[PDB]
Order: C-alpha cells, then structure tokens, then sequence
C-alpha cells in the first residue's frame, strides 16, 4: 500500500472507434473501441505505488462474458516478460488500478505499453444518437473520441415486430460440473400494435448450426416477462431497467409451454403493449473455447406474417 | 352488426376414436362438434356471428376443399337458409351472416352438427391432456385428449413411416382429376445404412381400381435431410424451414419403373430423411375412390421394411 502516483506518469494515447464489420454503422453490440497507450513512469516511483485508469459511463471493459475482463490484466515488459504492475478491476466504479512491482526499483526510465479492446456501454445510450462521447483517463490525462451510434431497426413484417440480444454468455470449456449459462432478452411488439392471438416461440435450434450448444427445456430454462407502459422508450442496446417495467411473469405461468427441438412457447393473446421477455438457461457441455450458440425468437399473430429475430455466437 | 353478444348456445365437443383402437391420433380420429344456438329477436338480416377454434383444431382433414362441408345453417323444417357461412381457415374463423329469415321469424334457433379435425402442427409428439376448443359467439367449449402416436415401422436396421397429407380428388373432372401428397420418413431411427433405397408405388395387387399414379410426367419429389437427433413431427406435419433441402442433390438418384413405381437411391446414410411425393390422381367417377400407395425401404445387410397408406 504505497502512494497514488498518477501525477508521476505521462502518456501518449489513442482511443479509436472500430467499425468491426465495416458496415458504416456504429453499434455497441458489433463494434468496439481500441485503446492504445505508451506510458512513461517517473524514476521516483517505487514498488507498491499505484496508478489508475478510469473510463466514462459509455465505456465498459467486458462484452457478453463478465469473466473475460482479463486480456486487461498485468502490464509486462515484452523484452523480458517481467511484470511491471499488477491489475485489479472495480468495474462497478469504472476503474482499473495498477500496482507497481519491484520492477520500478530495478529499472530506470520505466515505460509500459497497453493495447486493449474495450466496449460501448448501452446503459446511457437508449436510442440512436450522434456524437456520443467515450473517454478514458490514464493517470490524470483524458483521451476522448465520439461516434454516431446507429442501432439497427427492429425486425418487422406486417404488424408484427420483434428484437433480441444475448445479454450475458459464460461457457466453461471442458467443465462437466458447470458448463455455464446464457441470457437472452427479446422485445415483443416494440411497435406497440394491437395484436390478436400473439404467440412467441423461442428455440435453441437452427439447421445451419448442428454444433449448437444452446439448450431450452422445463428443466434448465427460466423465463421472466415484463410489460412496458405505452410509449415507453426501450433501450435499443437491450440494457433493461427492469424496475421501470411491470413484472407480469406470474400472469404467464399458464401460458408457457415447452416443445420439441429445444423450443418454448409464450401465449400473449391480445396485446397492444411492448413486452420484454428475459430467457435464462444453461449451456450444454463443450470442449470448445468458442462454442456455437444460436437461439431464435419468432412472433406470430392473426392477420400477419410471422417475424423472426435471433442471436448467434 | 356483430351479434355474438345476442347468441346463446349449448355445445358439446367430443373426441371420437374412429378406428376403435384405444388411442387418439390426428391422422385416424376426429372431433364431433354439436350445438344448439339461440338468436335474440333483435338480430336482423345482415348481422353476423362467429365461430372460432384453437390452433390444435382444423375444419378439414386430408382435403382442404372439404371446408365446403361446413356450410350455410338451414332450418330443417322448411329448408330455408338462416345464415350463410364463410371460412377463413388461416385465422381459425367461420363467419355466419344472417338472412332475412331472422326478420320474418321470431324465437330463431339453429343446429350445427360438424365433424372437425385435430391439427398436428403443434403436436409433434405423444402428449397427454392436449386441449381442443371451439368458441361459439363468446362461449368457449373445451375438451382434452391424450395423443398417442404409433411407432414407426421397423425391421432390422431399416425404419420408415408414411402418411397422405393432402388428398384432393375431383370426381368426373378430366381436365383436373386432382392431386394427392404423401410424406415418407426414411430412417427415422437414425441408423447407419448402406445402399439404402426407397421405393414408392401406387400399386397393390389387391386394389386394381387404385386411382393412384406414379410416373415422370405427373409425379414431383422433394427430399429433406434432418439434422442429427431432430424430432420429426409424428403427425407428418413437417416444418421444411427446419430441414435441409437436398432435392437438387438427388436429381440423378430418382428413377421411375414399372407398375407405378419410383425409386430413390440414398446410398450410405445415417440421418433421417423426409420425402415428399406430389402426384396426380387418375380420372374417377366415384366420390370415394380407392387410393393405395406403398413405401419400401431396403439397405444392405438388412431385411426390407414396408409401409403405406390407403383411402
Ligand atoms: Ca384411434
């Protein structure tokens, strides 16, 4: 436990929006931010001293897996493999703290490189917006960039509309005791149409993916359903504030039916509101470090063609 | 004008086990709907009421033209039409529009006595307590049945199943005698077959008056491959979107032969396949013609397995 030495570091930093699929649309789910910095450390800095990296509310350091927050870890000298500083995260407070090792007592003119991929946090970005700012502060020095966030349209066909995203995916490769879990959120009727005989079918099945490690059944699957008030603006990044919505789950205990081929059905009957369905379920066993996962959601209603959305890993 | 609020009914919805086994199956059994409906005097000509039904119910079986059989409601005493019927099967709806019968008569009441059917689309496997319901005006009648599909047919490592899915004959029509479809499940047990071949034949020695027909001019075949462990709909109501269309892969594997036969060479397989056969009826004069079409799977090191369907 030594001193905060943010004052004793300087840096040369870029923060760049990467259009990962190069489609001229910046979307938190698909695209990311590249943080690159060369940091110089004053010779006065000593073992046990620490510096911080902070980041804006529009930045997070993990994606779908809140375990992977370590390709952001200890800083090492690539010429000798020695650790220069050890990393500890406080993601809840948008903070990383690096504590210098004995390296800074032994070496003078200490320099460190970081090359991180970090992500856009949709919490404060509920709709498409121009010039949204993302920033990182290394020591006391802040680097900013901006992007025009353009979320894709919901999937619509006639009067049916739907949207979906995985929100959390943690697969444990080769672990038989706990292969892991994943969560999917489905927005039903975001267009707020009056529908009759509306039904949602969620399925962890697709003919292009026999490799699928998704799973849906009465045994491992948990569902919650929320009703949004009329004209409520749903977060397009699927970052849901469930406390602003009405938990209507108990009203659906007799409207949820499991079916063949990893299917589940939800009978909505006559609706004119938007609904948020959150599906929590367990992965199958895999040895893959990057397993195939596909889960589909389809809304049908009377007088309309069906509409389908899905998400894949 | 919608007068569902002005109709009152006493209704029964009954499962009839029509082949007198002890099992209820969409392909062999049906639903008897019976109702006496009362109509308030305030109802006038041009007013209408509706009958709806669950997604587990359809109003025709093998022949979609049989929606004709659920028609206008008539007074059996004088033969006058009380209401005219229009179907919207896509929306599980029947609409009945009152004639001026309701202007000339008071204390109007109507009877319906319909045979309707179980829709296998949402019933892919044996399940207990499956609900079927019909709504007359605003009143719903529910009944429940335990669906128990039969086993696929098996001998050694060969397995097969088949069903007619649509049968439309037009008696006395020579421009358009009609068509019928049969779906065959090949290898539903997912075994490893070598030199696997399917023979489908509109031929049975015992039915010389068969109106079935299989040849290159009239027959069309589609073939789908199911992924490993896929659960096929036991009612032969298949979702082709969930299967891989491999019809093109078989363009040179399908050969027609004598006595209304067609052969499909599958070679070495370990998946289940769905074969859809669309073909034309022979000209007939009967409203209840004889149709028989057999399906036989063969493979090396196994004895043949045969099944088929007949009307
Ligand atoms: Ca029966």
């Amino acid at each position: 436990g030594s001193k905060n030495v943010n004052d004793l570091i300087t840096s040369n930093t870029t923060l760049t929006v990467v259009d990962a699929d190069k489609n001229n649309k910046i979307v938190p789910a698909q695209d990311y931010l590249a943080l690159k910095s060369q940091i110089k450390v004053d010779d006065k800095v000593k073992s046990g001293d620490y510096f911080t990296i902070k980041y804006s509310d529009t930045v997070q350091v993990y994606g779908l897996n809140p375990e992977d927050i370590k390709n952001i870890g200890d800083i090492k000298d690539p010429n000798n493999g020695e650790t220069i500083a050890t990393a500890k995260h406080d993601t809840a407070n948008n903070l990383i703290t690096y504590t210098f090792t004995d390296y800074v007592d032994r070496f003078n003119s200490v320099q460190m490189g970081i090359n991180y991929s970090i992500y856009m946090d949709a919490d404060t970005i509920p709709v498409s917006k121009n010039d949204v700012e993302f920033n990182v502060t290394i020591g006391n020095d802040t680097t900013k960039t901006t992007a025009n966030i353009q979320y894709p349209d919901y999937v619509s066909r006639d009067n049916n509309s739907i949207g979906s995203a995985f929100t959390e995916t943690v697969s444990h490769a080769g672990n038989a005791e706990d292969p892991g879990y994943y969560k999917q959120t489905v927005y039903v009727n975001p267009s707020e149409k009056s529908l009759t005989n509306a039904k949602l079918k969620v399925e962890a099945y697709h003919k292009d993916y026999p490799d699928n490690v998704g799973q849906i059944n009465k045994d491992v699957t948990k569902i919650k359903i929320y009703q949004a008030p009329k004209d409520y603006v749903l977060n397009k990044g699927y970052d849901v504030n469930t406390n602003q919505l009405i938990d209507v789950t108990e009203q659906f205990k007799d409207k949820i039916t499991y079916g063949a081929n990893d299917s589940v059905n939800v009978d909505f009957g006559s609706i004119n509101n938007s609904y948020v369905v959150m599906v929590d379920t367990k992965f199958e066993y895999t040895t893959s470090e990057s397993p195939t996962l596909v889960q589909m959601a389809t809304l049908t209603s009377d007088g309309n063609r069906s509409v389908s959305t899905g998400n894949a890993a």
